[PDB]
Formats: structure tokens, C-alpha cells, sequence
């Protein structure tokens, strides 16, 4: 066990092992401190729990979010480099602190200030793929792709971070939001059991905006969003509406005037044929006809970049703690053994 010390900083006790030096401050579910690792020399985001077990919900969501992070061991998404607690028995035990490196810029930060070729956007585009390949393989949906959560470096290299771990508050999502552009129709207006597929159609939300250097679906509510959308795919057809599980949302569809799928050279100007191809599918109304990572990782617009010997697949993920009930110190104890059982990446 190593040494701790104790400091506080803006109202919060801060107590860590001695090898993280120099923290300060940088910013709902906790309190964030950058850092310098002296054992690695990385540079470093502490994340302090807030009330990490406050309710029998909060600590199953503590316990997805460590089990999640612990998981994770992909180039192109975030990873966990260190998790302790200064608890010295389970008796004790109520805090926990997470490591991971720190992030500079988004993606943000690229599209509204850099000049994109389209080399640039092949190389970030593949790079989501490639983490999205390796997420969707153990059967990891992350549910809320969007550019500021999408870390970049100097040299153009990409990390997914900031996984859906909770539900999202029907505030958050309310009017003229990023939070609600990059989301797919169906998971919008709970249409249907979604899946994997979601992802892809914000992939394509992104690539979009990559190319153009503006939002493609900027709705300003769920509804005018939702015919932004319509009015490029096309309204949908018989096949899609039988999958629609919702009566009422049935019949509001149908209240709408039909509109064919647009011409998307005529919307993408000038850009190279090859994405326009790609965006023509991933932006499919149907979730069961879009392309999914693997299948687009080998598609022509990326042949500069893509390697299948060097696309790997992740390890197999149990899930089955999400459909089991437990009590608050139950979900505390495999959350304690987690901590305890952690081993550092080489
Ligand atoms: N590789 C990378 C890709 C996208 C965004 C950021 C980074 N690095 C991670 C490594 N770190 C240095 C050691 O703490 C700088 C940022
Ligand atoms: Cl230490
Ligand atoms: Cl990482
Ligand atoms: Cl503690
Ligand atoms: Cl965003
Ligand atoms: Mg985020």
C-alpha cells in the first residue's frame, strides 16, 4: 500500500498516494484534478467520485462505470491507468478516485478552427471505426458519440471517451442542444429497442460535419429535428413502420406528407464521391440495413488506412450484473474487490 497525503482544494479533501504531484483543478457525477505521475511520467486526469454510493443506483452505476473502464484496452479509447481508494478495509470504505490520461483538445476544437483536407478526414473517421469495431465486438453500445467527446492530439490521433453510463435527464435533451443533433431517430423518440447501430448513424452525423464545417441535423426540438431528418432520408416506408413499436408514433409518422431520399452530391458539394458513398450508408432511416464498423473499416474511401491484421477485437465482456438486483452494500463490495484487484497496463 502507498503512502497518501492530504490537501484541499476548492472545498473538496483531496487524499493521494505520493507519486501524483502538483494537482489542480480543471472541473455533476465528480470533481476533476490534472496531474504529473512521477512512477510513469504521464500526465494525468484524477477523477474524485461524487457520492459514489448514495443510493442503490448510484452504486450500480459506480460499479458500471469502474467495470467498463477496467475493460477497455483499445489505441483509439480511453483506458484506465490507476484506480485506488485510501480506505484500508471494506469498513471504511466511500471514496473513489479514477486515472486516466489527460485530454488537451476535442473535436470540436478541430472542426471550427482548422482546415480539414480530406486526408485529414479519412484518418479521424477511420479511427473512430477502429475503436467503434473493438467497443461493438464485446457488445458495448457507447450511446453518445459527439465531437466533445472525441479526444485529438498534435499529430491527429484519436481517443473515444466519455461512455453512456446513465440516462440522460429529459432536461439535457430539451431544444436547441448538441446533446440531442448527433443522436439517431430511434433512441429520440423511443421508437424501439435500439442497439449498436446508433453509433453509426452518429458517426455519419459527424463525417457530415467533418466535410461541411457545419451541424447536419441542428434541430431546435425533438420534432423539428426529427424533419431535418425526413427531409434528407426520405420518410419511411411500410417495413420501417411495422418495426415501430409505439401506436402513437405510428400514426404521428404517418400524419406526415411523404418525401423521397435527397440527392447527396447535391447536398455534400464538391466533396470526394467515395464519402458521399459512405454517408449514403450510415444515414439510413432503418437501423437493420446500416453499414456497421467492420463492414465500413473496408470500404474504399479509407484503402490508405486500412489494415485488417491490425483492427483488432476485444476480449469478451460479462454483462450480466445489469439485470440483477442487489443492495447498496452489495454493489459497495464488488465495487471494493474491483479496486482491490486492479493491475496496471505495462
Ligand atoms: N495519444 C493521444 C491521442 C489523443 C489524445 C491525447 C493523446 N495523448 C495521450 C498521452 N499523453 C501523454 C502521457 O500522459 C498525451 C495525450
Ligand atoms: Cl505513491
Ligand atoms: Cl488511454
Ligand atoms: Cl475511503
Ligand atoms: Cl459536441
Ligand atoms: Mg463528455
Amino acid at each position: 500500500r502507498p503512502t497518501f497525503y492530504r490537501q484541499e482544494l476548492n472545498k473538496t479533501i483531496w487524499e493521494v498516494p505520493e507519486r501524483y504531484q502538483n494537482l489542480s483543478p480543471v472541473g455533476a457525477y465528480g470533481s476533476v484534478c490534472a496531474a504529473f505521475d512521477t512512477k510513469t511520467g504521464h500526465r494525468v486526469a484524477v477523477k474524485k467520485l461524487s457520492r459514489p454510493f448514495q443510493s442503490i443506483i448510484h452504486a450500480k452505476r459506480t460499479y458500471r462505470e469502474l467495470r467498463l473502464l477496467k475493460h477497455m484496452k483499445h489505441e483509439n479509447v480511453i483506458g484506465l491507468l490507476d484506480v485506488f481508494t485510501p480506505a484500508r478495509s471494506l469498513e471504511e470504505f466511500n471514496d473513489v478516485y479514477l486515472v486516466t490520461h489527460l485530454m488537451g483538445a476535442d473535436l470540436n476544437n478541430i472542426v471550427k478552427c482548422q482546415k480539414l483536407t480530406d486526408d485529414h478526414v479519412q484518418f479521424l473517421i477511420y479511427q473512430i471505426l477502429r475503436g467503434l469495431k473493438y467497443i461493438h465486438s464485446a457488445d458495448i453500445i457507447h450511446r453518445d458519440l459527439k465531437p466533445s467527446n472525441l479526444a485529438v492530439n498534435e499529430d491527429c490521433e484519436l481517443k473515444i471517451l466519455d461512455f453512456g453510463l446513465a440516462r440522460h435527464t429529459d432536461d439535457e435533451m430539451t431544444g436547441y442542444v448538441a446533446t440531442r443533433w448527433y443522436r439517431a431517430p430511434e433512441i429520440m423518440l423511443n421508437w424501439m429497442h435500439y442497439n449498436q447501430t446508433v453509433d453509426i448513424w452518429s458517426v455519419g452525423c459527424i463525417m457530415a460535419e467533418l466535410l461541411t464545417g457545419r451541424t447536419l441535423f441542428p434541430g431546435t426540438d425533438h420534432i423539428d429535428q426529427l424533419k431535418l431528418i425526413l427531409r434528407l432520408v426520405g420518410t419511411p416506408g411500410a417495413e420501417l413502420l411495422k418495426k415501430i413499436s409505439s401506436e402513437s408514433a405510428r400514426n404521428y409518422i404517418q400524419s406526415l406528407a411523404q418525401m423521397p431520399k435527397m440527392n447527396f452530391a447535391n447536398v455534400f458539394i464538391g466533396a470526394n464521391p467515395l464519402a458521399v458513398d459512405l454517408l449514403e450508408k450510415m444515414l439510413v432511416l432503418d437501423s437493420d440495413k446500416r453499414i456497421t464498423a467492420a463492414q465500413a473499416l473496408a470500404h474504399a474511401y479509407f484503402a490508405q488506412y486500412h489494415d485488417p491484421d491490425d483492427e483488432p477485437v476485444a476480449d469478451p465482456y460479462d454483462q450480466s450484473f445489469e439485470s440483477r438486483d442487489l443492495l447498496i452494500d452489495e454493489w459497495k463490495s464488488l465495487t471494493y474487490d474491483e479496486v482491490i484487484s486492479f493491475v496496471p497496463p505495462p
